[PDB]
């Protein structure tokens, strides 16, 4: 029912999802002259077991690589939090061109995609369909990433999608650390918002990385070359996923740097 065309894009969600207009929507523009410095973060603390990797999923409008999240083997800590986050998903957001594609912009500059790894507070609540709808449920690293050299550590996803090309198809996706695609320096944003698609609550702490990943406009392609229609149909391409930023309504960004 939503995606991201004309009819049942961004600029439409709000029929459907009334909390797309909300207080606490997903993604912003960080203005750097207007963050906050807090002596109080920790650093970001991420350790991850490539033996939880589970499958690779397209979804239609994009693809999730999930993981195994009965306990906790795959944790975020440190940063904002006192909890404990387990591993569920990882996944990208891109544009129709180079020119746009990540959701957060910093500054007003678009990026050419963002890396999403998405968590859920295993310390209050039992699953992520509890988890997903509460303030303090969801934390996801955004990560901007910066057209320019090919990056060799999205080698095994991209090595993926050929067997996931059209709507609903799945593949086991093992054995993959996806702390090997973030940048060296975990220094970081936070701020209170939300999912960046339906449902859209508004349940994730936000973690954007001040570093840039490098793509290459051909890795770029790939991604764009996935298709959003089920196997037989006509032929359509995942042009784009990304999200427009949304007001802050009077939110503070934090900065741990
Ligand atoms: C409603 C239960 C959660 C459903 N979502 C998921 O399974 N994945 C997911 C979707 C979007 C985001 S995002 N773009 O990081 O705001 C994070 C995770
Ligand atoms: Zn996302």
């Amino acid at each position: 029912d939503w995606g991201y065309d004309d009819k049942n894009g961004p600029e439409q969600w709000s029929k459907l999802y009334p909390i797309a207009n909300g207080n606490n929507q997903s993604p912003v523009d960080i203005k750097t002259s207007e963050t906050k410095h807090d002596t109080s973060l920790k650093p970001i603390s991420v350790s991850y077991n490539p033996a939880t990797a589970k499958e690779i999923i397209n979804v239609g409008h994009s693809f999730h690589v999930n993981f195994e999240d009965n306990d906790n083997r795959s944790v975020l800590k440190g940063g904002p939090f006192s909890d404990s986050y387990r591993l569920f998903q990882f996944h990208f957001h891109w544009g129709s061109t180079n020119e746009h594609g990540s959701e957060h912009t910093v500054d007003g500059v678009k990026y050419s995609a963002e890396l999403h790894v998405a968590h859920w507070n295993s310390a209050k609540y039992s699953s992520l369909a509890e988890a997903a709808s509460k303030a303090d449920g969801l934390a996801v690293i955004g990560v901007l990433m910066k057209v320019g050299e090919a990056n060799p550590k999205l080698q095994k996803v991209l090595d993926a999608l050929q067997a996931i090309k059209t709507k609903g198809k799945r593949a086991p996706f093992t054995n993959f650390d996806p702390s090997t695609l973030l940048p060296s320096s975990l220094d970081f944003w936070t701020y209170p918002g939300s999912l960046t698609h339906p449902p859209l609550y508004e349940s994730v702490t936000w973690i954007i990385c001040k570093e840039s990943i490098s793509v290459s406009s051909e890795q770029l392609a790939q991604f764009r070359s996935l298709l959003s229609n089920v196997e037989g149909d006509n032929a359509v391409p995942m042009q784009h996923n990304n999200r427009p930023t949304q007001p802050l309504k009077g939110r503070t960004v934090r900065a741990s740097f």
